[PDB]
């Protein structure tokens, strides 16, 4: 039957925790990265693997090296602000798990990681979504270049990462679709987690 496994995973020699509920079956793939503040623990609120699991996507979310219980890592660390070692982390550790293509969701440091690993490696990835993405305002003339379908989820509220970016990053990627979740400010998916479900089961549905 589906069940959340918990467990450690080696990632080119970093000793990464991740929770999965994952069957062979399934064709899809989605995988989680956590904000600063936040972990791999933190998607309970939203009961995001049991939501994603039931529209037919395996589900993976790590806690990024230095972050929860994983590893520090001198290959993927994030200490000096290279973005770049984030999305090298996505791709190995897509890899790592067998996951040759995947939608890849993050809230706001790991909003910035997905950006980039899309930037990076476009062909690993199926969609993004992105709460509120920090660390990207650099990146506008290669976000441009995006092709895949995103989401990008910001609260009515949010005062961390500007509500202007959220108008200004939908123009900049086509297609992309801006939700704007009234009553929560920054951390969308545990303040307003049942319209955060609601949005991305939506999206994902029709990807």
């Amino acid at each position: 039957g589906m069940a959340l496994q918990e467990e450690f995973i080696d990632v080119n020699g970093t000793r990464v925790f991740q929770r999965k509920m994952v069957t062979d079956s399934n064709r899809r793939s989605i995988a989680l990265f956590h904000g600063y503040s936040f972990t791999s623990m933190d998607w309970d609120k939203a009961d995001l693997f049991n939501n994603y699991s039931k529209i037919g996507y395996n589900v993976y979310a790590p806690d990024y090296p230095g972050f929860g219980r994983s590893a520090s890592s001198e290959k993927y660390g994030i200490d000096r602000g290279d973005l770049k070692h984030a999305a090298e982390f996505i791709r190995d550790y897509l890899k790592a798990n067998g996951v040759a293509r995947s939608v890849i969701m993050g809230a706001s440091m790991g909003g910035g990681m997905v950006i980039m690993t899309t930037l990076q490696y476009p062909d690993i990835v199926d969609g993004i979504i992105a709460v509120a993405p920090a660390w990207v305002e650099s990146l506008k003339g290669d976000m441009k270049k995006i092709r895949q379908k995103t989401l990008l989820v910001w609260g009515s509220k949010d005062h961390v990462v500007p509500i202007a970016l959220s108008k200004e990053y939908a123009s900049i990627i086509s297609g992309s679709r801006l939700e704007i979740v009234e009553g929560s400010g920054h951390p969308v998916y545990i303040e307003k987690p049942e319209e955060f479900v609601r949005i991305t089961v939506d999206f994902l549905r029709n990807l």
